[PDB]
């Protein structure tokens, strides 16, 4: 029986991403002098103006006006006429510094309480949901062929949001796209729809999932040619559901950019997406979502739970005692089953967190041992 | 089948929280000089500092200085041995202001796209999920103490997290319970602990839920003396889980503070929170979650779906028709149907959006006229 559901994602240059890149760059540039940092850096970026304030425990010493102008160049924010320009616009930071000065370090309790749901699903080649999945390769192509001189009128701000009608369980196909991207003086709305349809809708959406039926709605409103921070506000934190899996699976409140790996709202979580999607590697269910949560200073988390939502091959009772033996969900053993403490975070901030594979919490090395463990197949 | 879910709450005064109450003291101050005024005004704040920063079309003319300062003494950081003081502390702004200069105002199209879920479950008196409206009353609780005299050293800043024990869909009781208030130097933890103990939990968790089983940790790291956004940062839009249904239910990204109800990512959401909550104060189904999604231009919304997980007392399609007979969901219609020119929304802005019943949104009049369009009984 149908039903339809819809996910957005936003470009690099969408003003909140401007924020989350920028966090992460400084978060990756500390952890490459000093891997153990404890971050947590916050961005606000305004049409003058980028703050970037929070606080930071290091020896690193690192060029934060530096760190920002970088990134908003390599987003393409490069002239006034496009809203923004990385080379003459404010950098101003608040950031306080502190030196760093149980008797098994995996059993440190963990700094800060909270609540991590992660979720795989069978319906994609990578595991992830398809809307979110569309979605961010839709605003990812609009990045690459601007960014690749085919389409040199785009300019860095945009949104993708795929609609898709299922029937139960099994995408059926899709019922709307909508693409809105900014451009130049250059173009008109006929001509950009024609490229925009070619270049990048087009190799995309899969075409079976396309039909007679799809409703498009490139630039509805026309003319989009400023552009980013320019009248808009991005902070970081924002674009918490496009980080994720587009609203198909629930969330506790956090986001992850300027966070440093031993904050549970993103580590927690991280490992969740590599619990989840394990479990589906291995064939034990189709769907599968858990939600871990920490208290103040416990180690082992307070709360595992998992939906496989009717889809299993095993009870749930087999599955959350398999949960716990591969995985060694203390905080400081998610870093270690994961191995964070590396500069790996400034491309998880735009385009997508999960999905993508090549990070550690993407890879299936638990799938067999998990198959076994309860019920071989 | 047991298993086990958890939510987390702040006070009025953990730091982004008192960003989104004074982003959303500015749009009240705005509403009420300025009903139609368009707002978005998103707030940062740090141990010097409050940086309110948005855009505005109003004629309005309101002091953001006042504003904030008022908003700040409320929460009551009023004294730089709390952290922060309200009197003393710098107030910037960056909020750039325009002047306002289809046939059928109803049929005017959606301002920005996206998706809005909403949800209602019968498990408590509001309606609401059990983990966030305990989450929400041990936060709520405190900061009465605090605020009325019973027990004068808690300071503002705050974090519960409640974690229940179901087994399947009946709340079978709580498993843990962490609350950790900030104080004074008068008070020493096992003091803190009953006080925290007799008067903030012990009179809000409900006792048949309450066992010797109860994992309860009041203050775990101890001494929480400083205080709100010195050495931590606020934002507003950081809690959009605690302002929703704990994680219960899904959420597409979008915060509510400082939007005016143009922005369909606060009007689709609370009228979402009104669509289920009447479907189930009228026995069509005991728990109920809505999609919408709007996009750029349009003004029906490009998706409607219902999960009725299991629960109907009517066929879903029966179902999908009912919610559009009784809402009008168009951008304009959604401001109609709930009446939302009216400054309204600082009182939103801690404690929950929805399970407080005097809002718009949580009035369940179209029950009855619902129950009868398909299936009176
Ligand atoms: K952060
Ligand atoms: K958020
Ligand atoms: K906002
Ligand atoms: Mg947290
Ligand atoms: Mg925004
Ligand atoms: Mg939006
Ligand atoms: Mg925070």
């Amino acid at each position: 029986a149908k039903h339809l559901f819809t996910s957005e994602s936003v470009s690099e240059g969408h003003p909140d991403k401007i924020a989350d890149q920028i966090s992460d760059a400084v978060l990756d540039a500390i952890l490459e002098q000093d891997p153990k940092a404890r971050v947590a850096c916050e961005t606000y970026v305004k049409t003058g103006m980028v703050l970037v304030g929070g606080e930071i425990t290091t020896s690193a010493w690192v060029d934060i006006e530096e760190i920002t102008r970088n990134t908003v160049r390599e987003i393409g924010y490069v002239h006034s006429d496009m809203g923004f320009d990385a080379n003459s616009c404010a950098v101003l930071s608040a950031i306080g510094k502190q030196s760093p000065d149980r008797a098994d370090p995996l059993e440190q309790g963990a700094g800060d309480q909270g609540l991590m749901f992660g979720y795989a699903t069978n319906e994609t080649d990578v595991l992830m949901p398809a809307p979110i999945t569309y979605a961010h390769r839709l605003v990812q192509r609009q990045a690459e062929v601007r960014k690749n001189g085919t389409l040199p009128w785009l300019r860095p701000d945009a949104k993708s949001q795929v609609t898709f009608q299922y029937d139960d369980g099994k995408i059926v196909g899709i019922d709307a796209v909508v693409l809105s991207t900014q451009h130049s003086e250059e173009i008109d709305q006929k001509s950009l729809q024609e490229a925009v349809m070619e270049e990048i809708i087009k190799p995309i959406l899969p075409a079976e999932w396309l039909t007679s039926a799809t409703k498009f709605f490139i630039n509805p409103t026309g003319r989009f040619v400023i552009g980013g921070p320019m009248g808009d506000c991005g902070l970081t934190g924002r674009k918490i559901i496009v980080d994720t899996y587009g609203g198909m699976a629930r969330h506790g409140g956090g986001a992850f950019s300027g966070k440093d790996p031993s904050k549970v709202d993103r580590s927690a979580a991280y490992a969740a997406r590599y619990v989840a999607k394990n479990i589906v590697a291995a064939g034990l269910a189709d769907r599968c979502e858990i939600q871990v949560s920490y208290a103040i200073g416990v180690a082992e988390p307070t709360s595992i739970m998992v939906e496989t939502f009717g889809t299993e091959k095993v009870p749930s009772e087999q599955l959350t005692l398999l949960v716990r033996e591969f995985f060694d969900l203390r905080p400081y053993g998610l870093i270690q089953m994961l191995d964070l403490l590396h500069p790996i975070y400034k491309e998880t901030a735009a385009y997508g967190h999960f999905g993508r594979e090549h990070f550690p919490w993407e890879k299936t090395d638990k799938a067999q041992l998990l198959r076994d463990a309860a019920g071989l197949k």
